[PDB]
């Protein structure tokens, strides 16, 4: 049995195995807060997330189970997965705290594009990695729904992982219009809209749709992509919203080549395929990986899909103690991955 120690971090007690040393706060995460640490077993740097009040209500309890199940399933180089999960509890009766461990990623994408005019080759690499991770999560019927630069973890060598998928005023600047405006049906390509917004900003250094509210954001979007047809109204429940959109003066789609002046023409073409209002016409992650913009990185042998993921629990209402016990089971059954899981191609 491992020995634990206590340390006050972010004004609360963390209780962690002696294996993890030199804890230092590196910000909040979904439903928790994060510390960087040194893993003395392997000499690797890790990030430890302490979940906040994981079993306070059925909402917290089910989201704790959801996140642990999700992260235990994710095994992809561009997606946050788990090195460890631990609790100081010695039994289910004592179980009230959950800590998740992953490889340390020092930055988010805002740290990459803020003070650096990125080269096109570098933008290609960043977007390629997002799309590789999305192909994997989408293949398990998992969608992000709120993909944005602050949900992309990046290390010192620009290697990137998607986080907080499948789950305070948040930015809406990167959200798919069908999500932001609560349209009646959508698909995995909500995340592709977000990729387009991120890519546009990496190329120009400026936010693509910096709307002040949902109406202002929609107007900015429609100025670029043009007014939609009546078919798109099919997806919108609110009559007031439909009447408003229909009432707007007709706007043509802009030529993206005139918007992204001086960009690689292949980048412009890809943006045209991502930034489309009709979600059934939007390019998928797998299709985008085959686009010529990524020719120097694309490798079909290294763009894997996910093992099937059983999400039957999502439709079930269980008691708090049932979610807690299921979560405890998943903590106990966790098998740490090998330190080296890759081989030369
Ligand atoms: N520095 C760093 N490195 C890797 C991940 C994170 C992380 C996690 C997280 C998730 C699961 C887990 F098991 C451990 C940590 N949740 C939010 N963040 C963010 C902390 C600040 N914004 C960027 C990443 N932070
Ligand atoms: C913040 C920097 N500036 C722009 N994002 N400007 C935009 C960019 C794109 C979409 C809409 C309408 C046009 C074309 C002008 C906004
Ligand atoms: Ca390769
Ligand atoms: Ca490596
Ligand atoms: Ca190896
Ligand atoms: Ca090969
Ligand atoms: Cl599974």
């Amino acid at each position: 049995r491992p020995t634990f120690y206590r340390q006050e971090l972010n004004k609360t007690i963390w209780e962690v195995p002696e294996r993890y040393q030199n804890l230092s706060p590196v910000g909040s995460g979904a439903y928790g807060s994060v510390c960087a640490a040194f893993d003395t077993k392997t000499g690797h740097r890790v990030a430890v997330k302490k979940l906040s009040r994981p079993f306070q209500s059925i909402i917290h309890a089910k989201r704790t189970y959801r996140e642990l199940r999700l992260l235990k399933h994710m095994k992809h180089e561009n997606v946050i997965g788990l090195l460890d999960v631990f609790t100081p509890a010695r039994s289910l009766e004592e179980f009230n705290d959950v800590y998740l461990v992953t490889h340390l990623m020092g930055a988010d994408l805002n740290n990459i594009v803020k003070c650096q005019k990125l080269t096109d080759d570098h933008v290609q690499f960043l977007i390629y990695q997002i799309l590789r991770g999305l192909k994997y999560i989408h293949s398990a019927d998992i969608i992000h729904r709120d993909l944005k630069p602050s949900n992309l973890a990046v290390n010192e060598d620009s290697e990137l992982k998607i986080l907080d998928f499948g789950l305070y005023v948040a930015t809406r600047w990167y959200r798919a219009p069908e999500i932001m405006l609560n349209w009646m049906h959508y698909n995995q390509t909500v995340d592709i809209w977000s990729v387009g917004c991120i890519m546009a900003e990496l190329l120009t250094g400026r936010t693509l749709f910096p709307g002040t509210d949902h109406i202002d954001q929609l107007k900015l979007i429609l100025r670029l992509v043009g007014t939609p047809g009546a078919e798109l109204l099919k997806k919108i429940s609110s009559e007031s919203a439909r009447n408003y959109i229909q009432s707007l003066a007709q706007m043509p789609k802009m030529n993206f080549a005139n918007v992204f002046i001086g960009a690689n023409p292949l980048a412009v073409d890809l943006l045209e395929k991502m930034l489309v209002l009709d979600s059934d016409k939007r390019i998928t992650a797998a299709q985008a990986l085959a686009h010529a913009y990524f020719a120097q990185y694309h490798d079909p042998d290294d763009e894997p899909v996910a093992d099937p993921y059983d999400q039957s629990f999502e439709s079930r209402d269980l008691l708090i103690d049932e979610w807690k016990s299921l979560t405890y089971d998943e903590v106990i059954s966790f098998v740490p991955p090998p330190l080296d899981q890759e081989e030369m191609e």
